[PDB]
């Protein structure tokens, strides 16, 4: 049995990447759900709950500004799949942000694409540590692609036999992440049209 | 005397399964109660309190979304029956989730059915470790059926004389767990009607 | 001098029973006090503080649900009388639960009645170990009655000359414990009227 | 030089009594200070730190209930004067409780009065071991009076020439201890007025 | 990879300075975003969230008074780039205030200029601790200029080889900070015209 | 660098006095700003925000009654200069009230005068604790005068070498505070003319 899925499309689930110990990479799947608040809360537990809060607050800024979803009146539940002492997650993890966008919009995410990076409140993907070891974990898991922050491209140093095994996609901003992982369709086209103004503002 | 009941129907009580040490299985009964908050709290103590928090937060997402119960204004008390050093429970244990649903709805649970698995915030039952040893513990306890995550079916390897002694029921999602363990009746039919939208969204 | 009282009625004090070593029984008196929180805390120290927490959290569920006392805004102080290495107390000890109910309601407890058992969050008295040795300790202390969980009746095996010396009262639920130990009067009648719904829900 | 004072009145200092080895008595002075917490802590070190915690938690119940001092927002520092291997202190020692009340109220304690006993969470003074040997230690120290738990009066057996040398004062409850040791004055009268409800509730 | 940018102009991003431990300086970039409130909230998490609240409330006074932006009907998201135990930020940090003004006005900030100081509700820049160590951190980061409170000029003591490497700009008030860091243009000229009345009122 | 100014006149800034720990005095400068509400809010953060609310609500009564300023349609921002765990401020601090009056009227306050006291809703200055230690802090800061509540005159006990170093001014009411600290001029004369009716009503 595995705790991640490696192919196919699922709503609210993203294959993020993290580190354990100082250096070893892991696949850290995130599952998100949004509910009416019946003020809304970020509902998370465990050692990574602060990263969940960072990611959800940061993605909420972009969701309010560019899509107009009233995420402040939602409860946002973040689940980390897999429990390990010593996990270090990405600040404001883009995997968590992506899972929330998927959950709110009902648009599934490609499970064959892993990702790492930190989401800024403006929508930029900021660089992170451990990118080589995270890519190695994605290869060992049988994933097809890995999204990384563009400023981490020169941090990648793979041995001879991790080379050629995974596609590495550098990104600047969240809308590029979404382009690469959301299932193609009308819903996706509508959502990306809203995030166009984020891209225009940034470039 | 035993600490579990093996037949009959009881509100708020579920025969979960866990491991002690690395490998040995145990029956881990859960008892849940919900109260008005007089914000509500998850009230749990001991070594497994984090699993209780995970389960209750995850089941709360599905309860709010699909049934509309205001579980955020309830106190949720989780009790683990039996105290053992070295118990490892299922992340977000489905036994705890089930006990909470039973307690809130007032619908009793079949004590002859044990279960193991992890509840996702979306209602899926995720795979767990130790399923063979947990099934062995259920057989030694005299239980009739065991619910397991479907992805763990190929993890089961029972000796000649544990074979034929217990029914093993693989599940994908929480609504299937409820179908197998809640007492038949009008209350159950009403509740399952609400969870229909979860099943439709998932398939 | 003794550390327990064996006759008479006192608020907040209950003669519980425990084991020391593997097998030897002891009388373990509990004294409880409740105070305004000036969120409230469970205040306990020593080797048995976890049992105190279990008992107080479990009894709080039933107090909130059936009596409406705002115990979440109280500090609950639990004292164990007598200090011994190697004491094993009853999980969620009913003696502690009873002491708390007595303390909150101001209704004294019969000191001639000892008790053992574990309180469920639903109000049931769950079975415990060592009941014969605990009854022996109650007899040696000169107590008149001992409340035990009903599922432990067939665990009792007393020698010829412990026989006939103490009344053994099996119980299913907390309201029966209270019926046997609280001082008769208007206060008691009012309290038991509230716990009637617990009995009805259980049977 | 001595480590105890035997006459006069001092804030926060009480001449308690303890045992060393199995049987020998000692005077064990306690010094307490309370500070704002800048949640408050019980700050104690050494072999007797658990007795300090018991005493301070138990006296805190009575302080909150009857005097309304917010002792939960104070740090409570307990010092044992004199360092000896093998000291056995009184559970929930009344000397520690008294020192804390004195420190919080700013009312000095009579250094000519020693005391032994255990404080209940309800304000009762519970019996202790070794009272004869503790009285002997108080006589050898030149103290004038010794407060003991009333249930220990029949434990006193003094030789011919310890007789007639010290006044022995049996007590039921903490308010009687305070009456005997706090310096007379307006502050004391105000404090004792608050503890009147404890005495009324007890009798 | 770095977490700060050292040249160029970006909306909503400012290179602030902080201390870690007692003495060591760090560059602490701030990213701000403002959104419609869909009352508005200050949205911040982590150890520095109180400094974020102080800065945003203080800058809001000056924004309302002098520019008339309805910041009370905005959500203000503050992100600290870089996560470190033991960071001590500037009270009411001017870097946070500047980031908010930039975000609301859409006027980018010079990334080659670091800053430290505390914003008063009247628009003054108040002195801070650790200015030498903060300047050292800015030099080690390759920044070109550092804005400091004027009252901290005599606190600067740089070794021989930190000297000559960075321009140090003392300021009295926020409008001077903006003059030094906002990108020149029509937007900036319009904004500074509004803050003219702040300067006139102050001098 | 210091966080207080000790000479000169500034709008909206007052050198208040507070205590840290139990006893030590500190200078606690307050800075206030008022803005149109664009209902108005009291905007304050940190550990002292309740004192800010008390002071601003109490001073608002006197401002509405005697000066007719529509302070209910203003936002009132209160800043405490200096951040310390364990600060205890004056209830309804007169320093905060004074800062607000100065800010609304545009009349600067003498920075050489410190003050302590609590403002009543009727304009009286009520007594406070720690006045000796607060005066000591003002002397150590190099302030020239300290305003105290008249009922605290007999609480002052300064050592030989704090004596003769600061002028101590006892007051009954807010209009006397203003007479001593507001800059002389036409604005002040106009304001004091309005508060004349407060003095007449009080005497
Ligand atoms: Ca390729
Ligand atoms: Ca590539
Ligand atoms: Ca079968
Ligand atoms: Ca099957
Ligand atoms: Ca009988
Ligand atoms: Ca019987
Ligand atoms: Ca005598
Ligand atoms: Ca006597
Ligand atoms: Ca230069
Ligand atoms: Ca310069
Ligand atoms: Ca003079
Ligand atoms: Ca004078």
């Amino acid at each position: 049995y595995k705790l991640f899925i490696t192919e196919g499309y699922e709503v609210g689930r993203v294959n993020g990447l993290a580190v354990i110990g100082e250096s070893a990479g892991i696949v850290l799947p995130i599952i998100a759900e949004v509910t009416p608040s019946m003020e809304g809360r970020v509902i998370a537990t465990g050692r990574l709950q602060e990263i969940a809060r960072e990611a959800v607050m940061n993605v909420s800024a972009i969701i309010k500004k560019y899509t107009g979803r009233d995420i402040s009146n939602m409860d946002v539940h973040i689940q980390f799949v897999g429990t390990y002492e010593g996990v270090e997650g990405d600040s404001a993890s883009i995997s968590i942000a992506t899972a929330v966008i998927s959950a709110i919009e009902g648009i599934p995410v490609d499970q064959s694409v892993a990702m790492t990076g930190s989401l800024s409140v403006k929508g930029e993907v900021l660089p992170v540590g451990g990118v080589t070891q995270k890519i190695e974990a994605a290869i060992q898991a049988g994933l097809k692609k890995v999204i990384i922050p563009k400023d981490n491209i020169d941090d990648v140093l793979l041995d001879a036999e991790h080379e050629g095994k995974i596609e590495v996609i550098p990104v600047s901003r969240i809308n590029e992440v979404l382009e690469h992982v959301l299932e193609d369709g009308k819903k996706k086209n509508r959502l990306m049209s809203k995030f166009k103004e984020l891209e225009l503002a940034a470039v």
